[PDB]
Order: C-alpha cells, then structure tokens, then sequence
C-alpha cells in the first residue's frame, strides 16, 4: 500500500528493488559447522538470496549491567576503563575458549559454538561470569567510590542461517538463537545467566547441573508472559566457579564435549 | 580476587594481561564528527587505549517486532524472506539517507549520525518505520496467511567513544546511545518509536512535531522504573509518513538540518 507521495522518490525506487529482491524467494542449503568466512560467498546481485543452515547452533550474548551512571566524558572517563576491562576481556575469554565466532554490540559480546560445543559454551560463558564478579565488579566499585556494575548473561540454541551482506561484506545471521540470546541476557539479573529450555535441555553431567559442595544450580523460570520468546521456560543460574573446584570442574566440563 | 584453582590457567593468565591494561589508564581526543574508518588508528598493544570523544553522536535502532512464529527450518523459510524485507531495506534505506555508520545486530540494525543530523535522523527512521508499516507487514501477513509482523525502533543521541578492535578491525563504540537506543526499541510497541528525552528536545520544528492534519505527534513516557536508562522520560511517536504529504514532509525535515 505504499504511495509515491508517500515517500522520497529514492526510498520508493529502493522499496520497489527490495520487494522485487523478496519475490524471488530463497534457497538453503545445510551445513553442520559455522564455516570458514571465505566459505560463505558473495551471490550475484540477481539471484535469489541463498543461506547455509547451521543446526543447532549455539548462541552466548554477555551484556554490562548497571553501568548507567558510568561516564565517558567526566574527568575519571570510567565508562572507558570499565568498557575495556568487560568486553576485551570477553572477547579474549571467548578466543581462549576457541570460540568459532565472535562479535560486539553495544556493551555486549556475542559468541556463536558449533552444536557439539554445548559444554565448551558453558565453560566459556562461566569463566567470564565469574572473572565479571571477582575482578570486574569490585575494581570497578573501588573506582567508583561505591557503584556496582557487573554482567549478565543469556545463552540460546537453535538453527541458524547466515550469509554474507556487503555494507566490507559480513556474516548475517537468521534466525532465533542470537535474538533469544540478547532478550534472555536482558532479561536475567546482575551476576544471572538465563539459558533457554531447548539449551538447558542439552546439560546432562553433574558437573553442570550440580554444585561442588562447597545442590541444584538451575532453577527454572517462567519467560511465557514476556512476549518475547518462542519457548515457554528459562533456566537460571547465579553461581560462578567455585574458588576451589572452579578449574578442575571446568577442565571436566570442557572434555563432555568430546564423548 | 582471583584464585588459581577457580580458573583455567589459559584463562587466570588473560585475566591479569587485562587487569595491566585495565591499569594504564585511558587517554581521549575530540573530533566533532564520525571519523573516516582509515582514521581510526590501530594502537600499539602496549599504551594505554586511546579514544576517539565524538560529541552528542545519534543512534537510531530498528529491530523486527513480533517474528517468534516466523521460521528457518519450515519448507516456507519466511524468517529468511523476512530478514532480507526488514534488514535489507533497513540498509538500503540508511545508505541512502548517507547516514556515516551502519552496522546489523541480530533482527535489528543500527544508523549512527552526526550531531548537526537531527532531522535527518528522524526522517531516515520515520521511513524505514513507514516502509515497515506499509510494506513489511501486509506481505509477511499475506505470506503467513495471518501473523502479524513489524518493527520498533529507538533512538539516542549523546557523546560517545570509538577506538578499533581486532578479532580485519571494526569499531566499538562505548557509551550511552547504542546500548540506550536498543533497549528503547526493545521497550517499544510493534509500529512505535521510542525516542530519549535529550533527543526529543533537540526536536523544535512543527514539520516533525505537528501532522499534516490527516495533533501533537509525540507523547512523554516515563521510563524510570525500567532501570535501564539514564533518563527520565522518552517520547513515543506512532504515526508514519502520510500517504498524501509524506514525501513533502521528509523533504522539509531533511533541508531543518542545513539552518
Ligand atoms: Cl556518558
Ligand atoms: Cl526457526
Ligand atoms: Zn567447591
Ligand atoms: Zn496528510
């Protein structure tokens, strides 16, 4: 129902050229890892839009959390620091963790694991968890003279689709996994990740679902009335490493991906 | 702080290489506009991370609202259709307004302006948001045979910081306005723009607050129990270009830049 005077007579030509572009449909075609980018070609401007789909994959999104009243133009200029100390510090973590894909937004770091990454995902997402609220939080409150900041955190799993798009050219992804991830992130509490049921579902060593003793980790949560969300239930957890266990549990967890 | 035995040795190791950076302090320059990528430097890993203060720079965020039915895996694939319609248009649209930074986040896309863009921020946003309207939505419902899909949108304006980051090497932004204009999308209503007090009040001709009479277009929304934002109140605007007048409109509020 668009109308010529309803708009610029560029915007109109653009609209014209993208409906075109949508009625040529798509094609697919199934892949089992994330690729190498220059495995993802650029198309022909004239054929329909073609994605590979990734499935299952596995989606981490690490946000700031009550940073308002950090600042980039005061004198101490905290905002900064605390912007380095959270997501370059994510970002390494993540490359640690051998993360096939990492990205940044805003104040937040997305990593995407291959669907036999479950538990490497954890592991990663936990290790920054618990660096976020043993060294972040308090150097940051010691800054401040008093304001807490810390993390939270959501993580999804579902299929995916990605191609590239030309702006140089980058991946886009398609899909739910990335979306549920940030909106469970927001969603979750300072020092909270939230983990969709389909993901949780996949955590099945008492490494991951118990404590060390020093319980039960998750608690499930109701996510239906956020309108947000194409599953009904979400899992908590507010632990981090144990300061005794926290490695060997990791290392544990890290080798549940590999049997 | 930090033990040994709660993290990996990869991970303690990395935590402490940011802690050292973390000490050196920040330094910043201004620069009164969007800087050429090219002139974003690449630092040296050993000084104390340098900032590019780019003053009261806007962020428009537009994300697809009401797609959790829309699919990847169905023999339909309608979200992939969807994404192009939505994300692709959103491009399209910006790089024809010359909008200085576009970057894609999940369903959503974000614009980033000059401080002397005002209005041009406004109408750039207001046309994606009628393309959506008038486009979008009746074809996905057409396509679906039902579902109702859109968009939101928001928008900040503040003073924000760039440097480059390698994972070649893109920008990150630290700041208030990305992060604030994403989560003030994510507050809005299907075929709503949320908009920050701050940069409402940057709003004085009646081109963008008054219609054509087809009435106050904006209306005050408090936002403080949200926790979110460093604000008080946001604007919401509902209406889109109109079918009649629209494109004198945008072509009005374009020139309210160059006075
Ligand atoms: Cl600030
Ligand atoms: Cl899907
Ligand atoms: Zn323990
Ligand atoms: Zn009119």
């Amino acid at each position: 129902g668009m109308k010529p005077n309803q708009f610029l007579n560029s915007s109109f030509s653009i609209i014209n050229e993208q409906i075109e572009i949508y009625e040529r449909g798509v094609t697919t075609q199934k892949v089992n890892q994330i690729p190498k980018t220059d495995d993802i070609r650029i198309q022909s401007s004239d054929k329909p839009w073609h994605w590979l789909e990734i499935p299952d994959l596995i989606c981490v999104f690490v946000d700031m959390k009550g940073s308002t009243q950090l600042s980039v133009t005061r004198q101490d200029r905290t905002m900064a620091s605390a912007y380095q100390l959270f997501t370059n510090t994510a970002i390494q973590i993540f490359h640690d963790f051998d993360t096939p894909y990492i990205d940044i937004k805003g104040d937040g770091v997305f990593a995407l694991f291959n669907s036999n990454q479950i538990y490497r995902a954890l592991a990663a997402t936990v290790t920054f968890k618990t660096f976020v609220k043993e060294v972040f939080t308090p150097k940051i409150k010691q800054k401040t003279k008093g304001i807490i900041v810390g993390g939270h955190y959501g993580i999804d799993q579902k299929t995916v689709l990605v191609r590239k798009i030309g702006l140089r050219y980058n991946e886009v992804w398609a899909g739910k996994p990335i979306n549920m991830a940030a909106k469970l992130a927001s969603l979750a509490n300072i020092d909270e990740l939230l983990v969709s049921d389909r993901y949780f579902n996949n955590l099945k060593s008492d490494f991951v679902l118990k404590s060390c003793g020093c319980s039960e980790l998750w608690l499930p949560k109701n996510v239906t009335e956020e309108n947000k969300f194409d599953f009904n239930k979400a899992y908590s957890l507010t632990s981090a490493w144990c300061p005794i266990h926290g490695r060997f549990y990791c290392q544990n967890i890290l080798n549940l991906d590999n049997a």
